[PDB]
């Protein structure tokens, strides 16, 4: 997989190739635009579409299967510019976000995210537009992003100043919205909305969608995918939660951790939970940490073992020994 | 007309009931929608909608049904517009658009929300093309169009934004120190390169996709489509131009025309000390507009040597409003 990458990389920048000095230019930027952004990460997704469709092969099979694979991965690079500039973020994948840089600043990263984006949809019809799963294809990517858009928005919001159903001051540019939790959204049902939308779609999904559908496979069982996929990505951001506790806090983000020690904790720490959490000041931080007292270790360790079981017990339910295998693989690694 | 502008509320409900069909809760998803609906009318209204109108004119130059599917793609142009105002706007730092604030700048969205926004606005444009044509032959045709002319105007925006940066003179990944004070590059200030900004940035999305989008959709690929795209090509220029007749272009340290055309006919050039912060004054110094004005008017004229009576009408008409 990793070796195809400078093939799909080049065959964009060949489409944006066809005034000289000017393309040169063009060239050295997006050629770093993709390097600095694709390569660096795990690769789950992209080695996801691979293995789902080897289990579902020619040189011509591969090349199509790559493309999805990277059109997967460019997808994350999207997302994770874009992410980093709505939460004004400082270090990705161990170096400078982006955004950040003198060369290219806030205006370029949002020019960058559309353009990553948009690279996707060419690479699919050089690749594939004679293919008959072809529309299928662009429209899951289409789906599973407008989902992802709509979990960063609530992921975003959750908290905010906008959330009666008062609406929204178009007069009012100036002051700030005092970060502050809104108690009512501190439940499970929100959280899985947000955690569903913003990372299921994208993460599994999509890619096991991408290599059940290059290999002919509409039916009934893509339907016991999604699930499995709204599954997944809730064991998994959930996951997440657990070791960004050993930013969040302070982003005033809506967590695992923090919901379960709400439903858990005396009406008193609930107070105290409200007049420390998301706020600048380290104290109120060193707090918050020693109220995960209610023990948020062991809760984890609790749902991890339940939440396996679930998922393993849908996957059994999905009667094809193939796709079955490399699920129960992903659960492993993951 | 203002038929069009009568068919929005059919297009953003569309779109707003296929947001609240997704496996959420009813109080998120009322919030969703209070929200989503202000995105589309904050910026999707307002405007004069002159590409809009072009698609609807050049398909009809017809039963409901058609209409639907038409006044979709007039729509779906128009969103697309909102988006890339938006998106300008958060690139340029932008105050007013509209004559009301800019998007980003509000209180309640800020620029976390309006680039998550530009993504859902652009997105909402293929959803729309999913209902509405979803079956048509033409469907793969007019997605790709939109493909393609947001590829090019992402490019025009990308030179536009860049022409006279550090990084383009005769990048590094670890100076995240506040940028360069910036400077004219003489070396970009030529009419090929502005061609190649306003052609990418404009034409494509402004003329080529709504005409084109009209085309598709009544029958006709064609041999016609190439002499589309250069009257495109022609109207995207002697329209950015017209714009930078009119024109914060010289404080915003832009690549203008008046800056192209008095570089080419002025110790005047060292401009240099003074672009980006007189300027004006060097303009009335050097009229060469109306010159251009009737030349280009011209060179459009001659090239809609198209064959087809109907387009003929409509461009010209155009080429007036
Ligand atoms: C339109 C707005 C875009 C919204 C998208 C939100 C993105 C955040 O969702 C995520 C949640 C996670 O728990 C993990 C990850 C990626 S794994 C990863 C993580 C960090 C570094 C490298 C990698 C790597 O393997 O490539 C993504
Ligand atoms: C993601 C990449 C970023 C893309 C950036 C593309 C730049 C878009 O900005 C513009 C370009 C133009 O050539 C003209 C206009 C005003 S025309 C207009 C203005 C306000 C209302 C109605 C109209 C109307 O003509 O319908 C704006």
């Amino acid at each position: 997989f990793r070796n195809m990458y400078d093939k799909y990389r080049d065959a964009f920048l060949s489409h944006l190739n066809e005034e000289e000095e000017i393309k040169e230019h063009i060239s050295k930027y997006y050629k770093l635009l993709f390097d600095y952004n694709c390569l660096g990460g795990k690769n789950n997704r992209g080695i996801l579409v691979i293995l789902i469709y080897e289990y579902v092969i020619n040189s011509s099979e591969w090349e199509k299967a790559a493309c999805l694979a990277w059109c997967i991965e460019i997808l994350q690079a999207a997302f994770l510019v874009a992410d980093d500039i709505m939460d004004k973020g400082e270090m990705r994948r161990n170096k400078y976000c982006w955004y950040l840089l003198k060369d290219v600043e806030t205006k370029n990263a949002v020019n960058d995210v559309l353009l990553l984006y948009n690279s996707i949809y060419k690479l699919i019809e050089i690749y594939l537009r004679n293919e008959s799963c072809y529309v299928d294809v662009i429209a899951t990517f289409r789906d599973a992003t407008l989902k992802t858009i709509i979990g960063q928005h609530l992921d975003t919001n959750i908290f905010s100043d906008k959330y009666d159903a008062r609406e929204i001051d178009v007069n009012n540019i100036n002051v700030p919205e005092q970060p502050v939790i809104d108690i009512n959204m501190i439940n499970f049902g929100v959280y899985k909305n947000i955690v569903i939308h913003k990372t299921a779609y994208y993460s599994f999904f999509l890619p096991i969608v991408c290599g059940m559908l290059l290999a002919g496979i509409d039916n009934l069982i893509y339907k016991k995918i999604e699930d499995i996929s709204m599954l997944m990505g809730e064991y998994f951001q959930i996951h997440d939660d657990y070791l960004d506790i050993f930013s969040d806090i302070q982003n005033n983000k809506l967590t695992w951790p923090l919901i379960k020690t709400f439903e858990l904790c005396s009406e008193p720490d609930k107070i105290k939970i409200v007049k420390n959490y998301g706020k600048n000041n380290l104290a109120c931080v060193k707090v918050i940490d020693s109220l995960y007292q209610y023990k948020i270790r062991k809760h984890y360790e609790s749902y991890e073992k339940a939440q396996k079981a679930k998922i393993l017990s849908a996957i059994n339910e999905l009667h094809h020994e193939g796709i079955e295998y490399v699920l129960k693989y992903l659960l492993e690694i993951l």
